[PDB]
């Protein structure tokens, strides 16, 4: 009776806290969650998915980047499948994922209510995933003025980044609101910046898609996903899939909150 | 033709530490076909037996241990059926092979470069000592080289967070001697000391910070940190485990993997 959960990097608090929901959820039923990690390798998933498949694991949880083609031509039905915070097309099994587009609106929207009309975006490269540009989409539909910095977790230097970012807030004193699409580059830059005291809550401030616990002790208004939330609910239908219930494939919504 | 499947079961994901390990094994482990499987104890030694009575009644080629077993529950679980490998733990007369840090020589040499600089008062933070072995070895170190030393144990189980910050202040501002608020782990250094840094209570002048930590996003703070090297104890135990799994008969010896302390 064991889960297989493959996560995006492994190295993420999303994915870490997402895992534990998981966990919480199937052991009320005696099941065992098992956490793989496909470390942000396309080619480290497949060989993973052939060996989840093959191996008479009985469920696969999946928040990763393959499309649900590639991973039927492995895995061919042969077990219950739901994906998380990926939100992709076509798709022939259930979804958990946040209201992206929703949530990163809500949230310019109200910054921008207390002057802060310039929004700079520091995300990872968007076209690689769909959450990321829904999120910028929402960020578009609410800002006055916005400034983008994409950044490829696969090849960057941190001063590099760190400059055209403090370039970005300071280039014109209209009002900035630092927006972070991911955690990890909240984690990575915002805290010099607010050391260094260009954040200051009154020309500059920030914000961002967080759920460490240990970022809002530094306080700033973050965007929790509740990950946790998410991974018990992905558990859920899981086990509604195991106990034999035909499962609808559709998208159930965990909205954000702005706190 | 088996499974090839590596059980490995961490004390905690939530811990960096934990995650870096899987993912050193997970590296050494498929240059022969093997695949880790992470296991997360969440920190309970009940939900690690039930961990291990599903591991050894599936079929797994192996375990990675880096948590709270000792040698009585696993053999009366899994009875020797797969081979094992420790990690992180500082246990005596274990028998299986060991990936160990030197903890008492690393904290004792970073006390040591510390005091060199002028910190003669030590505050250590950490979980409660009795609890774990490992700790109680990066506390053996600081005392070996520091005069004035200080202890703060949290209960990792119940403890407030204003609480824990209260004290810490306290020890740190009893008086005049330059002052180094060493945390033993990880998630010490990276709930308390950010603010402490924000507020301007440590300075580098009288009052500086150090611990145990991998995390990089701390790094950026310049504070002196000392590393593990999770990776490479990973991927030094799957190592190990290759060589159990070709056949070999391992010695149950402890191979250390160095601490750095890096500026």
């Amino acid at each position: 009776k064991l889960i297989a959960v493959i996560v995006a990097n492994i190295d993420d608090y999303f994915s870490t806290e997402l895992f534990k929901g998981i966990s919480s959820i199937l052991e009320s039923r005696g099941y065992i969650g098992v956490l793989f990690d496909a470390n942000a390798d396309i080619e480290r998933e497949k060989t993973l998915l052939r060996a989840i498949g093959s191996r008479g694991f009985d469920g696969l949880i999946l928040q990763s980047f393959s499309n649900p083609q590639t991973v039927q031509e492995i895995l061919h039905q042969q077990m219950p499948v739901v994906s998380v915070d990926r939100e992709m097309d076509a798709c022939p099994w259930p979804q958990v994922v946040t209201d992206n587009f929703e949530a990163a609106k809500a949230a310019t929207t109200a910054f921008r209510q207390q002057g802060y009309q310039h929004v700079v975006v520091l995300t990872s490269e968007l076209e690689l995933s769909r959450t990321r540009q829904e999120r910028y989409r929402g960020i578009l539909a609410a800002a006055q003025d916005v400034d983008v910095l994409e950044v490829s977790e696969s090849s960057y230097n941190h001063s590099e980044v760190h400059q055209r970012l403090t370039q970005l807030i300071t280039q014109n004193d209209q009002k900035t609101v630092a927006f972070a699409l991911k955690e990890r580059w909240l984690l990575e830059f915002f805290p010099n910046l607010i050391i260094s005291g260009l954040i200051d809550n009154q020309t500059v401030t920030a914000t961002g898609f967080a759920d460490t616990d240990f970022i809002r002790r530094m306080k700033l208004t973050l965007i929790t996903q509740n990950p946790f939330l998410m991974g018990a609910s992905s558990a859920e239908i899981m086990l509604r899939q195991l106990a034999g219930e035909k499962v609808a494939p559709e998208k159930m919504v965990i909205p954000a909150k702005l706190q």
